[PDB]
């Protein structure tokens, strides 16, 4: 059977780059997923999602700062950011037991993010592999632990200075949804995601784009038709 999920996330996102931290507020995301079987085991997965937050850029703490003896210059607050994600891939699913199903897939994806202070953009074409276990608990209840890993094939950092440099990286996500059939199913659960973009090669003033690391903790809630 075809399965379609619409979901929404509430999350805490933080990022570190060079000597700075970026903390997000009002981080929200909406997305959809379609798992479409073609035979007993093979299928296709399609995903699309849209996210938004506002971020404050802050310095890393030092004892000199805590002591008085220096003072941090003011940095931007309430910086808006928008994100989109898309994914299409092959899936293979099989039964491990009468109450346990195991699904694995791989495919191609796109991610982008844009902020405004000055616009910075990150656009990434990537490959993604994912695996998840669906375990029946009885009475229509289930648990669904999942994992996914992303690898950039062509990730570009853009800056309306203009700058457009390649910054390939990778990322991984892990979570687990607890769900219940309503006759449709409702599910909810925690997730963790991490994304790293490497420092770019030297480009011409000689510069690099600093290494960026993003970490995200959240709760996802979904309706599975
Ligand atoms: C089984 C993985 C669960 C993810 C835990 C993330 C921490 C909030």
């Amino acid at each position: 059977a075809n399965e379609f999920t619409v979901h929404t996330d509430l999350s805490s996102i933080s990022s570190t780059r060079a000597f700075l931290k970026e903390k997000h507020k009002a981080a929200k995301h909406i997305g959809v997923r379609a798992d479409i079987p073609f035979d007993a085991n093979q299928g296709i997965r399609l995903e699309a999602g849209f996210g938004r937050s506002k971020k404050n850029i802050i310095n890393l703490e030092t004892d000199e700062n805590k002591l008085g003896k220096t003072k941090n210059v003011k940095l931007p607050t309430g910086v808006p950011e928008n994100r989109i994600d898309l994914y299409t891939g092959y899936t293979y699913t099989q039964t491990l037991s009468d109450s346990l199903n195991f699904r694995v897939g791989a495919g191609l994806g796109f991610e982008s993010s844009k902020d405004s202070i000055l616009h910075s953009s990150r656009q990434s074409w990537l490959a993604k592999v994912h695996a998840d276990l669906l375990s029946q608990l009885g009475n229509g209840w289930y648990i669904n632990p999942w994992s996914e890993v992303k690898f950039d094939l062509n990730s570009r950092y853009k800056l309306n200075t203009d700058i457009n440099q390649k910054t390939n990286g990778w990322g991984f996500g892990l979570g687990a949804n607890i769900g219940k059939k309503l006759g449709a199913s409702i599910e909810a659960g925690p997730f963790y995601k991490q994304r790293t973009y490497k420092e770019s090669g030297e480009f011409s003033v000689s510069l690099t784009i600093p290494k960026t690391s993003i970490r995200e903790y959240g709760l996802r809630v979904g309706i599975k038709f």
